């Protein structure tokens, strides 16, 4: 067992790309002397996230927080080529304003580091626990000046960053509140933050076969069939909304995974409506969790049903956001 970012994408069906064929573009080369690596984000069973700061990254902001992944120092040489394939996936991918965007690496000599986003209010969990008991209000959604327009908020972006993944025929295949982190301006970043975790000892992750799957976040057919597709990843997002509805649950509360959840889902049996969801929310779940896969709605149109529960001056807001996102260099 080693460290590997979940994601896949697939390269053609009738078949998923290599990420040891892509090319890595030296363009991201950065070097170790313009990173000051700081205190722990999270520490896992491979290799850790730390806080850093790095100096003439970006042109427009010459000194930067970041966030550097990189694995222990015992690292086998299959494990850093684990590390160079997250790094060629990502520039595979290209930015988007709600995943956790690369900005850098170190590959030249000694250990990788993968130089990212900085989030700086952490994963939606944590943000849902420490908010939880608070649960131009409007227009401060967007901005670091609880309520039910937020959780909406983290709804959408979290639709438009998994909209940009599929539409680069990507497969998140871990879509879970653990991966979705916040950043200044409250600014969802869809990740993979498993470099930050031991999933042999999280009680999300469960033994199945030869490793340990997040099973109550994934679908029948991922689960039956080892079928993994946006459809399935829509699934997931179904559950998420159940996460951040209830303000950091922790799905099928009190239900052991075992050989009967497993058949017991697939019978048929859903999670209840969380005590924040609204109806129209609930019923998104709902057709999130469709046995059929081809039912389930694509994030394209779960943005468009998630944008129409909103005030109108948010999506504005959401735009002016993500245009100054795209012209920041």
């Amino acid at each position: 067992p080693r460290y590997e970012i979940r994601w896949r994408v697939i390269e053609s069906i009738s078949i998923y790309v290599d990420p040891m064929q892509l090319p890595y573009d030296s363009r991201w080369e950065f070097p170790r002397d313009g990173l000051v690596l700081g205190r722990v984000l999270g520490s896992g069973a491979f290799g850790k996230v730390v806080e850093g700061t790095a100096y003439g990254l970006s042109r427009s902001q010459p000194v930067m927080k970041v966030a550097v992944k990189m694995l222990k120092p015992t690292a086998r040489s299959s494990e850093k080529q684990a590390l160079m394939s997250e790094l060629k996936i990502m520039t595979h991918l290209g930015p988007h304003l709600n995943i956790v965007n690369l900005l850098g690496a170190c590959t030249k000599s000694g250990p990788i580091y993968i130089i990212t986003e900085y989030c700086f209010y952490g994963d939606l969990v944590n943000y849902l626990h420490k908010n939880r008991d608070s649960f131009s209000e409007v227009k401060n959604l967007l901005s670091d000046d609880l309520t039910l327009l937020d959780l909406l908020s983290f709804t959408y972006q979290v639709a438009r960053g998994m909209e940009f993944l599929a539409s680069k025929n990507c497969v998140h295949r871990d879509l879970a509140a653990r991966n979705v982190l916040l950043a200044q301006g409250k600014i969802v970043k869809i990740c993979d933050f498993g470099l930050a975790r031991d999933i042999m000892h999280d009680s999300n992750y469960v033994s199945k076969g030869s490793t340990f799957l997040p099973v109550k976040w994934m679908a029948p057919e991922s689960i039956f069939d080892n079928l993994y597709t946006t459809l399935s990843d829509v699934w997931s997002y179904g559950i998420l909304l159940w996460e951040i509805f209830s303000l950091g649950g922790t799905p099928y509360p009190g239900m052991m995974v075992d050989s009967t959840f497993y058949n017991k889902i697939k019978s048929g049996y859903r999670m209840a409506k969380p005590d924040h969801a609204t109806s129209e929310v609930y019923e998104i779940m709902v057709k999130c969790w469709n046995s059929e896969p081809e039912k389930r709605p694509s994030f394209y149109h779960l943005s468009e049903i998630v944008e129409n529960l909103l005030p109108g001056q948010y999506k504005k807001s959401y735009e002016k956001i993500h245009l100054d996102f795209l012209k920041s260099d």
